[PDB]
């Protein structure tokens, strides 16, 4: 192959799901790709055959930084400062020897990290290598970002109660929603200002969505954003079930086979989020009392001072639940089963979801979550945002709602047409093939 891409994940499930479908679709388009990944988190190189891995920053040697810190929780994500404040010397190191040591027929036509890497834009540029940008995050979510020094002085950052009114100047949100988006605002304002600031330097950025999914946030993409946006839905090109870092339960799909069509909901918090006992208690009882069949997808940890579900009393979940740790997710919202899928709105699951044409219930924790589920709840109207903490009652009316009840057949034909549309972007002609085919084009002539 003529042209070789080198992509540079970030080694999370939610960060290299993304990227190793990104890689599928670039080498379908006849680039040969290099991954460069930290041995941390690696998914199955024997899953991919096709690509070559080069395994970087956390080899054997290893600095003291990064030796120590755990491989799971809240606190794995440390790597992520440490190797953007540390990284650069090697990454260099590494990509140049790559350039160096291609064929006469090759050449490396650029290098795509993850927008957290925003080190590697300063070595990119270094080495005359061209770098694009993967968002794994929305368009919606990049718009509020962008919006927050007007956020800032509305005095919408300190935590005065306007809570359930419009923002002024950003009428798509509430107040809350930014509250509980920049919960710690002047925490990470510095990282995600270094973010965006590589992000607007890069050669171009590709975003996980499509043109008729966030078609309000393409003219803020344009004006704030000076390189090239390309839109592809990675997951209508392909599941990301190669790049899974855990094993599949796979029995889920001969309970599935055993529900009728459209009667389960899919439920999963995501892979870090936490709650209270009290409120997964609540959550069960919300799940019991919407009399829905359900899949529920807890990680370990999911609930504050237990190992896994250990509070649920025994049974208490009877013949219509079952609780798994993990599934290949998008061929779980793909079974006929699937009624709806109640999820913590992030982005990947949000897409997956739309998709495959399931609609959702929607809780947050927090970062662009909120923002996700008050987009797809208020905007694309393709699920119900429980945006007022956990309660039994109300939990069970939004099951039900998007479910079952008459009144929420809106919700479920929006989302059936939403995956239509999906589709439509995909195919030669479409949003997304067309922006596919730019990429493709764009990243041909870079040399
Ligand atoms: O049981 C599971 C749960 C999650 N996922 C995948 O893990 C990723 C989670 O990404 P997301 O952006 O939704 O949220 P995070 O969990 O990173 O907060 C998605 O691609 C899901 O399809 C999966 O394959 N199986």
């Amino acid at each position: 192959r003529r042209r070789r891409i080198i992509l540079f994940p970030v080694p999370f499930q939610g960060h290299i799901n993304p990227i190793l479908q990104l890689a599928n679709v670039l080498y379908s388009k006849g680039f040969s790709i290099t991954i460069f990944h930290t041995n941390f988190n690696k998914p199955k190189t024997s899953n991919y055959p096709h690509f070559t891995f080069r395994f970087i920053l956390d080899n054997d040697p290893q600095d003291e930084r990064i030796s120590n810190l755990p491989t799971h929780g809240p606190l794995a994500g440390m790597r992520i400062p440490i190797i953007n404040e540390h990284g650069a010397d090697e990454l260099r190191r590494e990509l140049e020897l790559l350039m160096l040591a291609s064929e006469e027929d090759e050449e490396v036509s650029c290098l795509i990290t993850d927008a957290l890497w925003y080190f590697a834009q300063s070595v990119a540029d270094s080495l005359n290598l061209r770098r694009l940008v993967l968002m794994t995050s929305s368009l919606f979510n990049f718009h509020a970002h962008v919006s927050l020094p007007q956020f800032d002085e509305l005095g919408y950052l300190d935590p005065k109660t306007r809570l359930e009114e419009q923002a002024s100047g950003f009428p798509m949100l509430k107040v809350k929603d930014i509250k509980s988006a920049y919960s710690n605002w002047q925490i990470l304002k510095e990282i995600l200002g270094k973010m965006i600031k590589q992000t607007k330097a890069s050669s171009g950025v590709i975003w996980n969505s499509f043109k008729e999914l966030e078609e309000s946030e393409l003219e803020t993409v344009i004006r704030e954003i000076p390189a090239p946006s390309f839109l592809i839905p990675l997951p209508k090109h392909l599941t990301a079930s190669s790049s899974s870092l855990l094993d599949h339960d796979r029995t889920v799909f001969q309970w599935l086979d055993q529900q009728p069509p459209s009667s389960v909901l899919y439920v999963s918090f995501g892979s870090t989020s936490e709650v209270d006992e009290k409120d997964f208690l609540e959550i069960a009882r919300g799940l019991v009392d919407s009399k829905q069949s359900f899949l529920w997808v807890v990680r370990p940890g999911f609930v504050k001072g237990s190992t896994w579900v250990e509070p649920l009393p025994d049974g208490f979940l009877g013949e219509r639940g079952r609780i798994v740790k993990w599934v290949p997710q998008q061929e779980v919202l793909a079974h006929g089963a699937i009624g709806a899928f109640w999820t913590h709105s992030g982005w990947n699951s949000t897409l997956e979801s739309v998709c495959e044409g399931v609609p959702m219930i929607f809780s947050d924790f927090g970062l662009d979550q909120p923002l996700n589920a008050r987009y797809m709840s208020d905007v694309l109207k393709v699920g119900v945002y429980l945006e007022n903490g956990w309660e039994r009652g109300e939990i069970a009316n939004a099951i039900r709602r998007v479910m079952v009840d008459e009144e929420g057949e809106y919700i479920r034909q929006n989302a059936r047409v939403l995956k239509q549309k999906a589709d439509v972007s995909l195919m030669k002609g479409g949003s997304s093939y067309e922006s596919l085919e730019s990429l493709v084009s764009y990243i041909s002539s870079l040399l």
